[PDB]
């Protein structure tokens, strides 16, 4: 027949599986003569049948996931016999599974992806656990740690197949959470029969989408910079946030296009940095703002930019130096030109702004020119003090106009401005008198002195024609015996003067200047004074000659002594001085010493007496010289009759 055991797996060596000798009837004794035995070929090593007896054995622990491998039926078949008479047996022995092998999963750490945009109640496949048990101790169930983001979704499919799913059952947000950790187990149907359990570690990565724009934390930002600050200057280190991830989250700064082109080549912006600096110079002077419209943008796929404007105030500085413009100046300013008479017209300016570009002005010399200003900025320089030319040839006024910031910023111009002469000098003589020394008889037209004369004034102002001024002199007029060089002031003598006639006179000279408004003139005098020479010779007037040239009779009595004055001899000359001095002598006519006669007076007396003579028939005649002491000194002689009456 067919016999029929059950047995479960891995049962202890020695386990008892059934008496074959009692289930068919067999006495235990008898077996032994009948050759009861084992096929060979049916021969298992998980059995061993005791032949004494006719009892199975587990010879070998039975592994039924060894030996069957998920079969729903697990037979042994073994076969038996015995001899005389031949009886062949089949032997089936059903192995039992026993629950001894948990579910499994093929990674114990498991990683499923999820994009961050995963619309709830999407499903997720998950890995299927394997129990190698089969029907009730096989997989049953999964479970999942408690949470709100996912449930488990178990499908049976028939095929006593059970596999799993995840169920999304909220949105995802990757930037909160990126990765879910959970437990994954898998149960089997045990119920020592007892249940058995799987595990698998779960990791959500959670996919990254770009639904973040950049932000920046104003929409407008604002600096304030000097102007002339150096290119490279930090204007602002602008900043928009992403919190993606990778390129999704990575930021690139640049110029809107509604950026003025100016504001474009002034300023800079790093577009990886977002670091806006100045690349150019912040001239003030051109424009005191400026609009900077920036937009960020990320790199990842469908970006959206963003916005935002930077104002740069550009602060004044004093980066610009007063310029002075005269509007008209004249060089020609006259002496007597009052004070406060206009000289030239000017005006300051200064491009800076606040008080960077208020001016100041000075001028420079302390000289007799004053500033004046009706509206500021806009002067007028005048006299002072009355002008001078005699004292002031030219000027050099330097104004300088300096502005009120720090530091101060200043110009200087010069002009130079002429003065102007006018005839307000009067000509003025060498001397007051001149004394001018003339021989008599001198020679007629001849050069005897020079006059001079000085005129301060410039050019014709100052050009001199020199006169004699009319005056009478000996009954007529003065140029009978002067005329002056108009040019040179010389003054010539033109006539032989006679000292016994004229001796002395005066003339007012005068001298003018060729002055055009006004001629101007001073005069002087000249004494021309004559010397006198010996031109007049001397003459006797005594003692009184006879009747036709004849000598002189005076008596002398011979009968008289040594010193018997005769008579005194007087001459004259109408000569002056040294040249009309007289002395008187005699030559020729006295006898050994017998008279004498005065050096100054021309007295005779007799020296001696008159030895051995008595009234001589030939008398004394004597020659008298008068002489003056001139040079030439001039003589004239006379003769004398000494008869000797007693
Ligand atoms: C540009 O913008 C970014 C983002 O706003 C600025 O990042 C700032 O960075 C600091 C330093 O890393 C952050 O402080 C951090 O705090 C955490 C605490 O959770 C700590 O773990 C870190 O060690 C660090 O101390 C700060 O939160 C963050 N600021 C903001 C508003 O998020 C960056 O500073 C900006 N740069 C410029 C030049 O503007
Ligand atoms: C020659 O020059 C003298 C010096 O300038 C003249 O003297 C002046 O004469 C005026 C005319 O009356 C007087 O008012 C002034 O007081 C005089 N000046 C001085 C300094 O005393 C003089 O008049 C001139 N001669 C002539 C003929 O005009
Ligand atoms: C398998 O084992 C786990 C404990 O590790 C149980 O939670 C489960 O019910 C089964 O007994
Ligand atoms: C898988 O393993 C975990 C521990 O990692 C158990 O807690 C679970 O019951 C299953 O046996
Ligand atoms: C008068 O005459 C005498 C001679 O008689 C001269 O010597 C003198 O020089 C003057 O002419
Ligand atoms: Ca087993
Ligand atoms: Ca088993
Ligand atoms: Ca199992
Ligand atoms: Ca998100
Ligand atoms: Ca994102
Ligand atoms: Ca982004
Ligand atoms: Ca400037
Ligand atoms: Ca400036
Ligand atoms: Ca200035
Ligand atoms: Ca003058
Ligand atoms: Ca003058
Ligand atoms: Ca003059
Ligand atoms: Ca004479
Ligand atoms: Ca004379
Ligand atoms: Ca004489
Ligand atoms: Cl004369
Ligand atoms: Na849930």
């Amino acid at each position: 027949s067919q016999l029929h055991y059950t047995v479960q797996e891995e049962q202890e060596h020695g386990t008892f599986v059934g008496n074959i000798a009692e289930d068919l009837g067999l006495d235990i004794t008898k077996l032994s003569a009948r050759g009861f035995q084992t096929v060979p070929n049916s021969r298992t090593p998980y059995l061993d049948l005791n032949l004494e007896t006719g009892v199975l054995y587990v010879n070998e622990k039975i592994d039924r996931e060894q030996i069957c491998k998920q079969s729903p039926s697990c037979v042994l078949h073994l076969e038996v016999f015995l001899e005389n008479p031949l009886e062949l047996f089949q032997v089936e022995i059903e192995v039992l599974d026993i629950n001894d092998n948990p579910p499994s999963f093929p990674e114990p750490d498991l990683t499923v992806e999820i994009s961050e945009s995963a619309t709830p109640g999407t499903r997720f496949p998950l890995e299927s656990a394997f129990d190698p048990d089969v029907g009730t101790n096989s997989l049953r169930d999964y479970e999942i740690t408690p949470n709100s983001y996912f449930s488990l979704d178990v499908q049976t499919q028939g095929d006593g197949n059970r596999f799993a799913e995840l169920v999304l059952e909220k949105p995802l947000d990757r930037e909160q959470q990126a990765v879910h950790r959970y437990v994954l187990t898998a149960v089997d149907g045990g119920g020592p029969q007892q249940q058995r359990t799987g595990t698998a570690l779960l990791t959500i990565r959670v996919l990254d989408s770009n639904d973040n724009v950049p932000a920046f934390d104003q929409p407008v930002y604002t600096v304030s910079l000097p102007e002339n600050s150096p290119p490279g200057t930090l204007v602002i280190q602008l900043n928009a946030t992403d919190p993606d991830e990778g390129q999704n989250g990575e930021v690139v700064y640049s110029f809107s296009s509604h950026i003025s082109p100016r504001a474009r080549e002034l300023f800079g912006l790093s577009p990886r940095t977002g670091r806006l600096e100045v690349s150019g110079e912040l001239d003030y002077e051109e424009s005191p703002v400026y609009q900077v419209y920036v937009q960020a943008k990320d790199l990842g796929p469908n970006a959206v930019p963003a916005h935002c404007k930077v104002l740069v105030r550009v602060l004044d500085a004093n980066d610009n130096a007063p310029e002075i413009s005269f509007s008209t100046v004249k060089e020609a300013v006259s002496e007597g030109a009052a004070p406060g008479t206009v000289v030239a017209l000017f005006s300051v300016t200064d491009r800076d702004s606040e008080e960077n570009g208020q001016v100041q002005c000075e001028l420079l010399g302390d000289v007799p020119f004053r500033l004046k200003s009706s509206f500021k900025n806009y002067y007028t320089i005048v006299t002072e003090a009355p002008l001078d030319r005699e004292a002031g040839d030219s000027y050099t006024l330097t104004v300088v106009a300096r502005d009120r910031g720090e530091p101060a910023l200043s110009t200087s111009k010069s002009i130079q401005v002429q003065v102007s002469d006018v005839n307000d000098n009067a000509p003025r003589f060498s001397q007051p008198v001149y004394d001018v020394y003339v021989t008599e008889n001198n020679v007629p037209g001849a050069y005897i002195y020079a006059v001079s004369a000085t005129d301060r004034d410039e050019g014709a102002n100052a050009q001199l024609a020199y006169s004699i001024l009319e005056c009478q002199i000996q009954g007529m007029s003065v140029f009978t015996y002067v005329s002056i060089n108009s040019e040179n002031g010389y003054l010539y003598a033109l006539r032989s003067f006679d000292y016994e006639q004229l001796k002395d006179f005066s003339f007012q000279v005068e001298a003018r200047d060729a002055g055009s408004p006004q001629a101007l003139a001073g005069n002087a005098t000249v004494n021309i004074l004559i010397v006198d020479q010996n031109d007049n010779a001397p003459a006797i007037v005594a003692p009184l000659p006879g009747r036709n040239g004849t000598p002189a009779r005076e008596v002398l009595p011979r009968s008289a002594e040594p010193g018997y004055l005769l008579t005194r001899v007087a001459a004259v000359d109408a000569d002056d001085g040294e040249n009309a001095r007289l002395t008187y002598s005699i030559v020729r006519g006295n006898e050994m010493n017998l008279f004498r006669m005065d050096w100054r007076t021309g007295e005779l007396r007799t020296a001696r007496r008159v030895p051995a003579k008595r009234d001589p028939q030939r008398p004394y005649e004597l020659v008298i010289e008068v002489r003056d002491h001139g040079q030439p000194p001039l003589s004239s002689t006379a003769t004398l009759v000494v008869q000797l009456v007693d």
